[PDB]
């Protein structure tokens, strides 16, 4: 190998080979000698880490580090997952992506443009890896809430790959992150000189989508039809479009429309535990009816309709609220999307005045609308159900419609608060101590991915999230479901991955789903010899011996 | 790629590189400043090929052809197969693997010994292409009559292998032929200095087995469960033994057991289109109790219970005579494979005296004793039955129980003859000229493993095999059929297989067998978009062109 | 370096390769699992040769050894040079070459065409080894008597490179072949179909001349100045046009012109030491104004000028015949390279006359003209003077002049024969034996070239050539010289090659003349380290280990 060796960072240990390995390897030389192990190049990456200001820098320097040792890189991650998982992926990314041409040193992933129609297969063929099992494919236009970042949008599903193999077990040598670059809107990035784009408006239309067409043959066609493909960060109408045209063509899913709803619904059915009740005695109000609150919505439909509850009565026991107040007859602009949870019922002008009228045991605010859930809201919800229900699942901690103080103030500490952003612990009156749960869609696609992945499943339907959502609502402890925590901490979320992973391994074997043929009979250890390890493995070669009889050399 | 281009023989196309492609692959001037087509390159290969004198010389030729560019040899090979079939493999590939070691240059293959028992996976590693999906493995142990060769044995994968690509279409690139030493009990090779082997005793037991064992896992760990393994020339004993233990395990599949069945099943039914009448009503010799007749017979059963026969009378159409007469009741030897379609009746001397005994309607001959068919079976045949069927299938034209003219003279011209070694036309009386077909194993596996390959199917059952003897036994014409020809023309085995391929897909798809998971709508169309053709690849790189304002150079 | 280590013939050692290689270069499997020495791979490779009719069907054997297993290549060589001498070189590579694209299977060397005038670089850049040190470029125009060969003159550097090594101890790892195919003559050539050339009329003039300026410029380009550049099989007038113009540009030197020269040279001077006396006593009559008659010439009056001679003087001792008879005062067409060594006498009308007119002690003759040398010219050279020297050096054994048993007859066992074809012993009346020596050029350029490569000389004058024909001369034994044996016998001429190249590497430090700076002190060793030999090197890796304190792996 060589010095090539040392410039591949799946390969490349660092300090880490030993001097037969370096011997072996013919890179004796290249490394400085001394010869480490892991542990003490964590230790070195985690002090020169420390050293940081900016979670910028932070998220540089290990960006940087997984373009030199992924195993290391991984290390890192896996080390303390639930402090690194805020600076490789949301919300740092999102800074990161705002300011990536700017400091952009090494290109990471593969850009494939409109104007390569026809000549994707090749444009694959630059990758690498030849074996690719999960493909991140971005579009740029909807990242994070920042909104179109266009080609700088890279980070996004980079990032996110690093959460397939830190959160769950995705080898990242099968992992291949994609950004489908069809201009952008962004006139900051039109004009900018160190925009790392294309520089022309989005192009729309027919030819985006046989674009998006010839990628999922292209990718397909060179890694085969078991490749997992995750959209993610597109356009809401793009979103939902594209993940019912290609959910059941290919191994398809789009983690903002199903991995919310099924975090989301994994929340509502893990505070089931603590309100001690069944699903189908709660109603539910949204606080929008949007690309992740429709998500929400139809899972929960389907884990209503799973505990015995017809799809017209389930479907009337969620109430959204967009921008107008409640989804009614015809009211002015309900597209075929709101028709089908609209309620019959006299128009209501605001959330908190349909809160009163529908009172319900159960109030979901994703809308980004900061504060939307008052003082008046959370008190009569405490005063109308005993013990209810509040999800701030926006997305930045400022955007939250509720925090989780005023939550459990106002609720007298009665009521089971989630968010999407990490609000830290509560205490109030009388020594209530609050950990409010943080929502995040990590507990959702690398468990799932996994599972996939091990199992060559070939489609994702639905009820995969549900069941995942049921298993997450499951992991969650009795200790921890006493102190309002409605979601597993994350320093156990490998183990979860694999949890879940299992488990809709066994789905996919019950409903013809996987691929893999010869099925394993103990499907945790089948899941298991696939986890990614970031523990090295061992360059050398393996020199065995024959019988000092037939290894001879004749000399006749 | 460079000079490693042309030492690659599934990349070089010799002097058929274009300039452009010399160019652009770093090769020009390492190649003659003349550019061919295929054409003038099979009429070079061709001129050179017709100037040797004994068909190991030509053997010779071809194997060099193939090493040095592949594609020019399968265009030497479906140039004319029916010509280069009886030198590339049976007779000729059994007089070059006689004398291997003494023309050996250079080595083909994949040699896996009993010494490397734990480390097979990295002998796999050693093989350059990592997309397999056919492996013919071979033993040494009985090749094509000739006994214990050994080591020397190289040549019959290798051989069987061109088969698989010129009388199928599987892409040769995607074969491995492997050979596994555990040594040879040939005297004259332990002693040989030009032997290149193994030089000990076979090894036996537990040990052989644990090494097929970790043969068959490796194959399977490094290429998938899907990949298809053929075993080639392994003792009876061994062949029966590891047949049965990796029928369901793997997609393994012995051509010595059961194409020999199909092929000859498919000479039976053709001739049921000249005897018209049912397979129920025939009654069948055997002249061997070996591995070939148990095989045939076997399929035969297999063929009387799909016409709507019980399992117990229709092995009682089944009477075989092994070195001693008529198996019958506990005679001397049976073993509990002869035990089957013993026959309840007084024991009977030899095939001679059970003709008479039991007059048939079909006389099968497996046993290579020539002259076993003597004038007197041939003609007290034709006389109990109108129009008998006799077939000679003893490879060795030496061995044949009976040749075409004498089974056409004293059956009076009305004997359906069917042999395993090519006789000529015949003409006699009257002007009867009769085309006495050829079974041949390259009927069978070539369609088989192309079918196999293309929809991925997991297990051969014998059903498989019994629809494409069927298949094979519709293909021949009803202008053939008068001719006495039982097997189509070899000259369109090519589409042979092919419409074996098809064929074994569909029931695949109906048996849920086929791995390929979006089944195609037309498998013709699927299968013949994998069938390799011998035509050259344009190696030339594809040179788009952005429109002339996205890729402008910025020089801000 | 895995399979394609297998595909290099420098680097294949065949079944040579220990175990341990094996599985350290990662070809395991890929050879058969028997370890040979290079001495039964010898033995296998002369099994199979010794098998062979035609000496065509040999130089193939070993042109396919070269291109599989270099080293075992090379060991067949000098394992008995004198007898495969003829088969890789002439005269077997003549009609090897005659033949050339009916038995052409692999393409070896470079081909530069005319029309790639300006791309020489590229083409150059095409050879995989990027540290050559000798280039036997060819025109293809005038190719061992047989004339226009064209681009089929391929054999002639390649075979010629071979005794590079074979018979010097050129590493054949630096010596590159190369044939300029400026189109052809030979009109059979332009219409055989098989002709792997470029199938138009010579290209000549300033096109021709620019192409070999720029193939010059372009190989001391890439290769450096010191980069040897032998022009081989020229035609008569562009062969002595390139010598003068590269003479003292690059390290070019012509081996029809000055090895031809040199070893003539050096069979007079091995005959002075039976005549005992001086070169200036003798005169020279030769039967050619040709190619080699005028290099000989040159030469012989430089030796003549090296004994203390006046270059008229020593010019008027040589007297030569063509086609008209001896070149005398303006004759009829005397060209300036005739006009240098014409006799101011009367016109003579043949050699047989001439020989009378001026009796010569010396009579060479180079016109493959047969039988120019009568039983009246030998007989009367012997009656002139006593113990006179013939030198039919006609390169077909047909074109002789002169036969062996003929000259040692008529001079009655007195004259000293040589010949440039081998003509073996002689018994004659009172039992005089006589082994007539061949005059061969391999004495000459295999020892010239390696000292010119060990010492990086830059040019190469004529009087590295008198010195080498000088220690030829100083190679022949007392007791060889008793019998009429005028060169040392092939067997030796590796050790003959090393005391040629020891001798102009003196002259080239004591002239300034080579370019390796620190000048060894002991310039025999020095050569000695760069003679290659055929052993195989080791491939395995060296495993040393540090103090086991400054290599273990810190846990901190
Ligand atoms: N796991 C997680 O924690 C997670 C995951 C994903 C998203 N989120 C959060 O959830 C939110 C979902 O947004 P999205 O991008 O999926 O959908 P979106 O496209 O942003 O749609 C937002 C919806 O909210 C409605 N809305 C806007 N202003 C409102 C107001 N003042 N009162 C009531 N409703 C209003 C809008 O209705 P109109 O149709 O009238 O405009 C719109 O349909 C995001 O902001 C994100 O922060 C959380
Ligand atoms: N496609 C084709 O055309 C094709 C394919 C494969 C094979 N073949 C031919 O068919 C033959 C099958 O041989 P195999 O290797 O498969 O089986 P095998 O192991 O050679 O067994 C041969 C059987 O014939 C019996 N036998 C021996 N001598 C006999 C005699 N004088 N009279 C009657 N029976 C006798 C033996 O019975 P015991 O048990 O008493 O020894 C033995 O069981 C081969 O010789 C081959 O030439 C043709
Ligand atoms: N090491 C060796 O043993 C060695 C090496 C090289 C060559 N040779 C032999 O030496 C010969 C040299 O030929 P070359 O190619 O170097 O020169 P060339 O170009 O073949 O010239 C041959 C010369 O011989 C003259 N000639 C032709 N016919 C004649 C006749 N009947 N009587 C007298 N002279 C006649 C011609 O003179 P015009 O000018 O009047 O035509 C011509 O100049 C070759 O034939 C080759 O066989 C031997």
């Amino acid at each position: 190998r060589g010095y090539d060796v040392t410039r591949n960072p799946h390969l490349n240990k660092g300090m880490a080979f030993t001097l037969e390995e370096r011997l072996q390897l013919g890179i004796h030389g290249l490394i400085p000698p001394c010869f480490l192990s892991q542990d003490v190049q964590l230790l070195r990456i985690m002090r020169y880490y420390e050293r940081q200001q900016s979670d910028l820098d932070k998220y540089i320097i290990l960006m940087t580090l997984q373009d030199r040792n992924e195993k290391l890189f991984y290390r890192v991650l896996t080390s303390d997952v639930e402090k690194f998982m805020p600076i490789v992926y949301t919300p740092t990314v999102g800074l990161a992506c705002q300011h990536y041409g700017l400091t952009f040193r090494r290109p990471r992933g593969l850009f494939i443009t409109i104007h390569d129609k026809g000549h994707l297969a090749t444009m694959l063929n630059s990758w690498p890896e030849d074996n690719i099992k999960a493909v991140v494919v971005t579009d740029g236009e909807r990242i994070l809430g920042l909104g179109d970042l266009g080609c700088y949008g890279m980070g996004i599903p980079v990032g996110k790959l690093a959460l397939y193999t830190a959160c769950g077990g995705v080898n990242p040598q099968q992992c291949l992150p994609v950004l489908l670059d069809v201009g952008t809107n962004n006139e900051e990035l039109l004009r900018d000189p160190l925009y790392i784009g294309l520089k022309h408006q989005r192009v729309h239309g027919k030819a985006y989508d046989d674009l998006l067409d010839e990628f999922m043959q292209a990718v397909t066609d060179k890694f085969g039809i078991n490749c997992l493909i995750q959209f993610e960060d597109f356009a809401n109408a793009n979103a939902f479009r594209l993940l019912n045209k290609y959910r059941n063509k290919y191994c398809m899913f789009n983690d903002d429309i199903q991995g919310t709803a099924s975090v989301a619904v994994a929340g509502i059915l893990a505070a089931l535990r603590i309100t001690k009740n069944k699903l189908s005695n709660h109603v539910f109000v949204f606080q929008g009816a949007g690309e992740a609150a429709m998500g929400i919505a139809h899972l929960l439909v389907m884990a209503l309709e799973k505990e015995g509850v017809p799809k017209a009565e389930a479907t009337r026991k969620i109430w959204m609220v967009d921008s107008k107040g409640l989804i009614v007859k015809g009211r002015s602009h309900l597209n075929h999307e709101k028709e089908m949870f609209a309620q019959d019922h006299p128009e209501v002008n605001s959330l908190e005045e349909v809160v009163r009228l529908v009172k319900p045991t159960a109030i979901i605010g994703v809308a980004a609308i900061a504060g939307a859930f008052t003082e008046q809201i959370l008190r009569d919800m405490a005063s109308f159900h005993e013990r209810p229900i509040i999800f701030a699942l926006s997305n930045p901690t400022s955007k939250a419609e509720c925090t989780a103080e005023k939550c459990y103030r106002v609720t007298e500490g009665r009521g089971i608060f989630a968010s999407g952003s990490p609000f830290k612990s509560v205490t109030l009156e009388d020594g209530k101590t609050f950990i409010p749960g943080q929502g995040n869609n990590a507990y959702v696609f690398p468990g799932v991915a996994l599972g996939v992945i091990a199992g060559g499943i070939r489609h994702i339907p639905d009820e995969i999230f549900l069941l995942t959502a049921e298993q997450i609502a499951q992991e969650v402890s009795e200790q921890h479901l006493s102190q309002g925590r409605l979601y597993p901490p994350l320093s156990t979320i490998r183990d979860v991955s694999l949890r879940i992973a299992i488990k809709v391994l066994d789905y996919a074997y019950k409903h013809n789903l996987a691929s893999y043929y010869p099925e394993p009979k103990d499907k945790e250890a089948f899941v298991r010899s696939l986890v990614y390890t970031p523990d090295y493995d061992s360059f050398t070669l393996d020199s065995y011996t024959w019988p000092k009889e037939a290894m001879n050399v004749q000399t006749v």
